[PDB]
């Protein structure tokens, strides 16, 4: 389910999503504008990912974005993604945004983080492999790279997101299986809409 | 996706919403019973507006209500309108109810407001031109007219709403920018539903 | 919108819902997998139930699934329900699971509980009767039956959740009218979908 841009006064080019024809997006969710997404990226049920003010967004390759997240942007403001161009919200390579997460551009996301349920970026730079947990908000700063936030904190100072602690090795592999599991949950959504690869699962 | 409300124990008028012309609702969205929506709304994908419980709900005049926002009500319970009538749901003019939000009646939201990314109005009055923050809830009190709730404040008891800061120029200005980015976003959409107003701007790419 | 569980190492029986023919699941929903839905069972708009990574979900008798909510589950770890079975998901009779809760297995919610609004319980257990309240986290514990949680607390040691008050019998009699409601709208829905019910009430309009 995915629709053009509308125009306003700020966008005319109708821009449509680009999908990766590796990625899988459940039927119901809902798409509007320019958003790329690349290679084996998995968009689960209940999701609104809407570009009609803040655009582009970036969604890089085997990320995963869970139930009932939004993504949005404001009409001012955008990041830098690693291909030079401006963005209003850019997510990385292996990024989990996982169930009822909210990510709000201005929003950079590095590669390989994990943001937990029910968690919320806006307004800020997260950098590559932070371990985000649950209930979390963070907005108007920058977290350093590999960096672990605690559940349930409230981070809108720089002073706060200054004093986070390293992620720990158990928290790098925890983050790389939930990838790993949604490139597995893809190609079985993938393999369930051909006849020739259901079929024989079926018939056993 | 329009519904009427389910016959129960208390209710047996079937209601359906009544949605002005000028009002722009997202075909991925659920509505039930009777909500009145005033002129040039925006009505989000993810949205789920239910007044099968307590009813009826009224939102006001250039309002938006956001992606993945729920809307309910408790079957006791009213706040009086601004017109004399009593509603489980009153939302004023000009109010932005933002991305994941809650409104739970009975709610009075004043003319104006602007309430924050996953942030909770329940069973309480928020007066006109507050400004609240992200991931706030606000239950069983009364917030004055103009004032500021940081984010993450859980307000429970009405000595914390007794103690609250007044709004800002800064946060004025923030509150009807969103108001106005909105009523751009509608007229948009009911462009590209209309086949002589889209065709003329698909030919110019 | 029913799906079945997809192809995968852990699981390749392509497994569908079971779902009570006095259950109501409104049309805007979507539910995936091995999902249990029980006897007058109210699974409202905007709900994902997703049995894909960790299954089976138990959902039971007279429980309401309220909007916005979401149910998932660990590929690892599971629960012991009260019929002797393994499951990621078990939420037992006559209980509500409010607007925009998130129940992610493993999960145990026992019979009679109540679990408020924007709340989330995560590899944990909540014992019988239980009153959890607004915008809660409870995670990696187990509540003990019979226990009330205030509003915005964040349980993530067993420490906590071992210093908890006992519910009140005003938070049971809250509860059950809860449920009471649910089954109430319930019966509502399935009469506007049978003609002999709707066509008597329609007529008097
Ligand atoms: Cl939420
Ligand atoms: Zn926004
Ligand atoms: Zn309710
Ligand atoms: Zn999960």
């Amino acid at each position: 389910q995915s629709y053009a841009a509308p125009p306003t006064p700020w966008s005319r080019d109708l821009a449509e999503p680009e999908i990766a024809p590796t990625a899988y997006v459940h039927s119901f969710s809902n798409l509007i504008g320019d958003v790329r997404i690349k290679d084996y990226v998995h968009i689960a049920p209940g999701t609104s990912i809407r570009a009609d003010e803040g655009t582009p967004f970036h969604i890089g390759s085997r990320t995963n974005i869970q139930d009932g997240v939004v993504i949005h942007g404001l009409q001012q403001g955008r990041v830098i993604g690693d291909d030079g161009q401006e963005y209003s919200v850019w997510i990385g390579d292996n990024v989990s945004i996982t169930h009822m997460a909210l990510i709000h551009g201005p929003a950079y996301i590095g590669d390989g983080c994990f943001i937990g349920f029910r968690s919320t970026v806006f307004n800020a730079r997260v950098g590559a492999g932070c371990v985000v947990m649950m209930h979390v908000l963070i907005q108007d700063v920058e977290i350093p790279p590999g960096k672990y936030v605690p559940s349930g904190m409230v981070i809108t100072t720089q002073q706060q997101a200054d004093r986070l602690p390293n992620v720990e090795e158990s928290d790098i592999h925890f983050a790389q299986h939930v990838v790993g599991i949604n490139e597995a949950l893809l190609s079985g959504y993938q393999c369930a809409e051909n006849i020739a690869c259901i079929a024989p699962i079926r018939n056993e």
